[PDB]
């Protein structure tokens, strides 16, 4: 595993999320689904828990947005980046924008919004990228043939309890 350069985590357990906006690719129970047992998988495995707001301001802002959407790495059109996501910390810090311009799907064969979501909240833990071709936060997508086989490798089990510990 890796993490961020000077180690970004949140000290606290208690975070918030928010989903700001909704892509009109899937239904917003299928995007919830998404996020929802994306942050699931991460909780499992440390003391951390999260509690959703409907408004003002929460640690990680979630959001659907194309091209210039202020910051400063703007999306790019359908293919390459699929989304982002920011180390710990207050402001933008913490926040995952998922590019609207993929289509988003629940299912094996597209860009999967459960996988991608997956991978950019461990960004918004503090985890970076990993070697092991079999690990969550591998820094290239790719979807599997039965999403009931997926699980959090040992190498993201072990570099997010290196910041938080265990359960
Ligand atoms: O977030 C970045 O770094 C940049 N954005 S990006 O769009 O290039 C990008 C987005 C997702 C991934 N993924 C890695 C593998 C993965 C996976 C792992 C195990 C089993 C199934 C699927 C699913 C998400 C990698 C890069
Ligand atoms: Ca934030
Ligand atoms: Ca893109
Ligand atoms: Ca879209
Ligand atoms: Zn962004
Ligand atoms: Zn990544």
């Amino acid at each position: 595993f890796r993490t961020f350069p000077g180690i970004p985590k949140w000290r606290k357990t208690h975070l918030t999320y928010r989903i700001v906006n909704y892509t009109p690719d899937l239904p917003k129970d299928a995007v919830d689904s998404a996020v929802e047992k994306a942050l699931k998988v991460w909780e499992e495995v440390t003391p951390l828990t999260f509690s959703r707001l409907y408004e003002g301001e929460a640690d990680i802002m979630i959001s659907f947005a194309v091209r210039e959407h202020g910051d400063f790495y703007p999306f790019d059109g359908p293919g390459n980046v699929l989304a982002h996501a920011y180390a710990p910390g207050p402001g933008i810090n913490g926040d995952a924008h998922f590019d609207d311009d993929e289509q988003w799907t629940k299912d094996t064969t597209g860009t999967n919004l459960f996988l991608v979501a997956a991978h950019e909240i461990g960004h918004s833990l503090g985890l970076f990228h990993s070697a092991n071709t079999e690990a969550l936060m591998y820094p290239l997508y790719h979807s599997l043939t039965d999403l009931t086989r997926f699980r959090l490798s040992q190498d993201d089990i072990n570099g997010i309890q290196s910041l938080y510990g265990p359960p």
